[PDB]
């Protein structure tokens, strides 16, 4: 078996809720939303230590909020059944804005631009840019591709869909009008899919391996990766804190980190007592992350206090 992690940075921290948490972001260093299941909305003023909830005024609680972002002051929700919602004073207020009726599938993903911009992606792909605070959309893509299995955006804002099925994944970036699918680049069933701090693609494949792209052709893939060498435990989602420290959360209580960008792993025992599924990984910077579960349960980072950088 890998070998144990020494330090575990992750506190887990009961949420006043069972719901399922499904994205947060942050305002500055200290202030921050999440958002999930039935319209959950909280906000944090203390970095993520502490969680205070927020009811909104809504036709009903149904809601599953998919996304947040922020980008200072301005925020912006989306979840389904369609539901956008905005405001421009670090959530003091929310504002529901209207969708067209026409808008294909319901938002999966909403990217604060700022001073009035944002990105809307669907669940089946179509793109949508404002640049006036949501008054007015455009389609960037409206041909649909199908229900994404996950969704990832790279810094320069290329976008990487997992198909349905996981038998290909899909590629798209400001400029095109279609997105570009990516064909038997693997023998293997995709789970999930994302960017590398250096401008690579990473993978996991279901049966717990993962792989990274070629820096010389990103239509190429490394070597089938099996962080824990037994087939027996599957990955959910991957993360850099640094260009080098990348965590890996799967099943079972399975979350294990690597020093040296993905080659070699180390096991966090620590956080298999912790009943959830670890289902996403989010860094804000090298001191500040959180791993999303259910039940309410939130893991918090906690800096090491003998590292010195």
């Amino acid at each position: 078996s890998i070998p144990a992690l020494d330090y575990n940075p992750w506190e887990a921290i009961q949420l006043p809720t069972t719901a399922t948490i499904l994205d947060m972001s942050f305002i500055d260093r200290h202030h921050g939303w999440l958002v999930g299941v039935n319209a959950t909305l909280m906000e944090t003023r203390d970095g993520g230590q502490t969680w205070e909830p927020r009811t909104l005024v809504l036709d009903h609680s149904d809601y599953r909020f998919n996304s947040v972002s922020f980008q200072g002051n301005e925020g912006w929700i989306v979840g389904e059944p369609p539901i956008m919602l905005h405001t421009t004073d670090g959530g003091q207020s929310w504002s529901q804005i209207p969708l067209d009726p026409k808008l294909p599938g319901s938002p999966r993903l909403i990217k604060a631009l700022g001073n009035g911009s944002a990105e809307m992606i669907t669940n089946v792909g179509a793109i949508y840019r404002t640049k006036d605070s949501g008054k007015n959309w455009q389609a960037l893509v409206q041909e649909a591709i199908g229900v994404m299995r996950n969704l990832n955006r790279s810094p320069s804002g290329e976008y990487v869909a997992v198909s349905s099925e996981g038998s290909f994944y899909s590629t798209w970036e400001p400029g095109q009008t279609a997105w570009e699918p990516h064909n038997e680049t693997t023998s293997e069933e995709l789970h999930n899919m994302g960017f590398t701090p250096d401008g690579r693609l990473w993978m996991i494949v279901n049966g717990g391996k993962i792989a990274f792209s070629d820096p010389d052709n990103s239509e190429n893939w490394g070597e089938l990766l099996s962080p824990l060498r037994r087939n027996s435990v599957g990955f959910l989602d991957l993360a850099y804190r640094t260009p080098n420290e990348v965590w890996l959360a799967g099943g079972a209580g399975a979350l294990l980190c690597s020093q040296d960008g993905g080659q070699t792993w180390q096991q966090d025992v620590d956080v298999k007592k912790v009943p959830s599924n670890f289902y996403k990984i989010l860094f804000f910077s090298p001191d500040q992350g959180f791993i999303l579960g259910q039940k309410g349960i939130l893991l918090r980072y906690v800096t090491d206090l003998t590292a010195a950088p």
